[PDB]
């Protein structure tokens, strides 16, 4: 249960990762739209303060990534590189597992 | 990142999860493991205390899941599995990034 | 699977032996006695590895990191070359072991 | 150091790998080929050992294979695997020609 804002963030930071990755720049409009524009249920089910803590972890871990770039620091990139990227699955799944359609339709009549 | 009696929580989630997936029950000694004995960091890496909630995210998504197998209400035992899944793969994650070993060899002499 | 937390511990050192072994350095005391651990059924019936099987293979790894760094005391360069090969190959092999053995995700099935 | 026996016996089993990583079977002649006939260094008989684990290994692919244990099969095939690359990497290390060379004179 995302919002549309935390929508456009997470694809906003799932093409930041795979500019990253082959060493590229961001563009401005993409670093912005990386950064964007209670926090514990009972069931143990995930919450809009959860899902944007996770996207604010991300932008912070991307502005990590380059700047371990920009300075040659090549571990500490790749360590960056994949925390930010199991974030990314996890919020994509969850995106993905909410917003499905044809898992909400039954079998032809 | 993770300290042992992480390491150990999470094991007994995933092994509780894969019984409960194939409608078992859970054992004693695997009840008692699944629930053990801020939050945000300035770069984004995940923080101890994150990974702690999410562990008791995961022990209450697992008394729902056996509840709903005694409740009947078979629909939402599967929402309530499909969460604790993807907390279980995330998490799984990001205890094998830290764990391996290989990672630490260098290439060959 | 086979590692128990001794031997964990002990391929760990072993480790961190061989690298700074790698950049000249010497090894303090207290990690040469780590990359010795503490103080029969060598093969299985499937062929999967056995505790003692590994046990062996960090006690040859000991071995291997006392003569590296009697032979970089003498000197003797291509001694100390195919040592360090050999434990090298021996060390991915103990790490790959044990990353399969504690890895986690790999138990998960399918989602949902 | 291994005997031209093992280095036979690794290619075969290395050759068995591929083959079961694909599905396929095994011709009697790769199975009979796949099974054979104080410094730390290995020796011959820690090598005879591996290769024959790896015997064992390759049959409990085969029938885990063929009798549909998937989960099983490739906990086998992992290990298999190491078992091959750690051989490999031996023999490669002790036979490699190009490594003895230093740089143009």
């Amino acid at each position: 249960s995302f919002n549309q804002n935390q929508l456009h963030q997470l694809r906003a930071q799932i093409m930041a990762y795979k500019m990253l990755a082959r060493g590229q720049p961001l563009p401005d409009h993409l670093q912005m739209a990386v950064q964007g524009k209670y926090f514990q249920s009972g069931s143990g089910e995930i919450t809009p303060a959860a899902i944007q803590k996770m996207l604010d972890d991300n932008n912070h871990l991307i502005q990590c990534i380059m700047d371990s770039q920009n300075k040659g620091k090549t571990s500490e990139c790749s360590q960056y590189q994949q925390m930010l990227h199991t974030n990314l699955v996890y919020l994509a799944t969850i995106a993905d597992s909410n917003q499905n359609m044809q898992s909400l339709l039954p079998a032809p009549p």
